């Protein structure tokens, strides 16, 4: 029987970690990628503000939680809610935040014990504190605030989900450092979210909008100031280049919605970097999508059938492309996972980064 | 090694029968039916209209022709172009149809031998003469004048395939009838073809807007009047108690894009009728979408989950309902032939209307 959650590094080059996390639903190997659910993958991502406003949560749990709705008995991962209600819905306070929705007009709190109990109701497995993305760019003093509220409400987090025997007996709790782009305030962040204490730690407040050379940079401080022995988490990120030199920056886990968002808009990733499939360079190119992709899309078609397809407004062709994506996302992690085992991990990148930048 | 076309009947029950269409690509069991091979089956639709705009049947043949394009080495029936050149473009002569591409502007001319030629280079397995779909209604007199059009044409398609030789030593042509509602004029369409001598005969010119009663009537005389011999296919043809009525009075093939254009828009068919997966009623419906069903999405998933892809726009909800109504087609047409072989065909369609019309 698989503990309710352990994390091990099997093996390490430089800063970055291979290795696995155990809990009751399934293994994890990281470094992972964590597909959208609603999209191989070891976890997937639930997206708790849009559940909490269809079904509802109470609803969710009333047709057995997101594990049997969605047909997925593996580990699931659900947001706290506040990083979206911020960007799609309000009105902030120290007890949470109030928004209406624009499904049906109605009211809502969002707060700590709210968020915790939505994720409860819902089932996942991995539970993120709730906490405030700081805007980009922010004055040292607002991420300051914004930080020294992230973790208090990091604090009511944890003390929700412990109250919840269900929950503190089969889930996992993640904090989320904040801090902006400032290394002082990240410090204080990692400190204040180890005093508390958490079974796994996310990188907040990147991927809005910063740019990869300042999110590297940010990187370069922040991720040694978390407990090496847990795992890191980078939310929002990435493209395949990013997830690379995050994972040379010590991170181990990532979500982002650019697979899913890509095959629905005609963009297939690809060890030679991003095509665009609809351009007509590709209606007589009778390569798979990519020439070394193991998917079943790469094994039986050509880009100039998808491209056919996506162009003739064909759902299969967006479904194609989307399988494509997903199963690119996960040969990359194979890759770098296999990499660093084997001590190949920074060769793998330079030759990553040479090809696909060609 | 099979051979380029033969008909057997294994079985009848009044003017129903079953059997099978051997071809050198693969047994075609019938009654079949044909689903659009873009969206289990025996043989599939190529869409020639859109194939001669996008990217063009010499573009096709280049590309290896449309088995290789779309991956599928079974049967590929295509249809002669002319219903939709008149249905989605036109100046009509007795050489044949002159129009305009909406998608490029160019001009374009269909004839008899344009269409074949058109299939051979598609490389389709079945190939449809070239004929005029009547307008509905039609007077007596327009109805007979389209109908001889239509006949000279059969001549004409007859003529070119038989002069492509890959094509007449590998390919097989069905001629279609017309004569709008008319049975005189039916009967004279159907003794024109005879004469000509087709592999298979179409019943053209219904599915038009005139209503399964009226629909039915026609069929009634029309069918009897191919040869018994020979394949029966109702182009167009339909939702499934059209189905059922019409392998009661002797047809053999089917095509209609209502399985992917409802599982498109939210319907879905089911042994107690179609059921529109949006609708409220769903939301905490945690049944398969039909409760007998043997396809992969009954297998998995409820109601409830696909209502919620398809109320979020998720790409997976429209796949996942096409997946199931074009299973639930065929495995409508398998309790078609197996209720036929076994001489309970009667009973099958008595007991099929009372529960999908219940
Ligand atoms: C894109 N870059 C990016 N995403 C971030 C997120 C998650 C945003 C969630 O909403 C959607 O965006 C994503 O799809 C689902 C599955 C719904 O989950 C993701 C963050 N979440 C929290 N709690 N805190 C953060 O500081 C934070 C920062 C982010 N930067
Ligand atoms: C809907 N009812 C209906 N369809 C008919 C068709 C085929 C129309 C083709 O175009 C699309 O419609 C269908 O999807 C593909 C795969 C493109 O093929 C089908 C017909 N075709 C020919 N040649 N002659 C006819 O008298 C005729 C009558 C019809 N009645
Ligand atoms: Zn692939
Ligand atoms: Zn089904």
């Amino acid at each position: 029987d698989r503990p309710r959650f352990s994390f091990s590094i099997a093996a390490r080059e430089g800063k970055a970690r291979t290795g696995t996390i155990e809990m009751k639903r399934g293994v994890i190997r990281t470094p992972a990628f964590m597909p959208v659910g609603t999209a191989g993958a070891d976890i997937i991502l639930g997206n708790t503000y849009h559940l909490m406003l269809r079904p509802g949560a109470e609803r969710i749990a009333k047709l057995g939680g997101l594990h049997s709705f969605m047909g997925w008995d593996r580990p699931i991962l659900t947001d706290s809610g506040g990083y979206q209600v911020m960007s799609l819905s309000t009105k902030q306070s120290e007890e949470g935040v109030t928004f209406k929705s624009h499904l049906d007009g109605s009211r809502h709190m969002l707060s700590p014990e709210r968020s915790i109990e939505i994720q409860h109701l819902l089932g996942s497995d991995i539970v993120m504190a709730f906490d405030e993305c700081t805007p980009y760019p922010a004055t040292p003093s607002r991420a300051a605030s914004s930080m020294e509220r992230s973790m208090r409400w990091a604090k009511r987090s944890r003390d929700a989900f412990d109250s919840r025997k269900e929950q503190a007996e089969n889930a996992a709790l993640f904090g989320i450092q904040q801090g902006s782009v400032f290394e002082n305030l990240r410090q204080q962040s990692a400190d204040a979210l180890a005093e508390i204490g958490f079974d796994g730690y996310a990188v907040g407040g990147l991927a809005v909008g910063e740019g990869q050379d300042e999110m590297f940079r940010v990187l370069d401080f922040s991720v040694p100031m978390l407990p090496d022995d847990k795992p890191h988490y980078l939310m929002g990120v990435g493209k395949p280049d990013d997830i690379v030199g995050a994972v040379e920056r010590g991170i181990d886990m990532f979500d982002c919605v650019l697979p899913t968002r890509s095959g629905r808009n005609g963009q297939a990733f690809t060890w030679d970097g991003p095509i665009n499939i609809r351009n007509a360079r590709f209606s007589e190119d009778l390569k798979p999508l990519d020439s070394e992709c193991h998917c079943a899309v790469c094994q039986k078609w050509s880009r100039a059938y998808i491209h056919h397809l996506i162009r003739a407004g064909e759902i299969l062709g967006a479904m194609l492309m989307t399988e494509h994506n997903i199963a690119f996302y996960q040969q990359l992690m194979q890759k770098i996972r296999d990499s660093i085992s084997e001590g190949r991990f920074s060769q793998f990148a330079q030759d990553f980064r040479a090809r696909y930048f060609a």
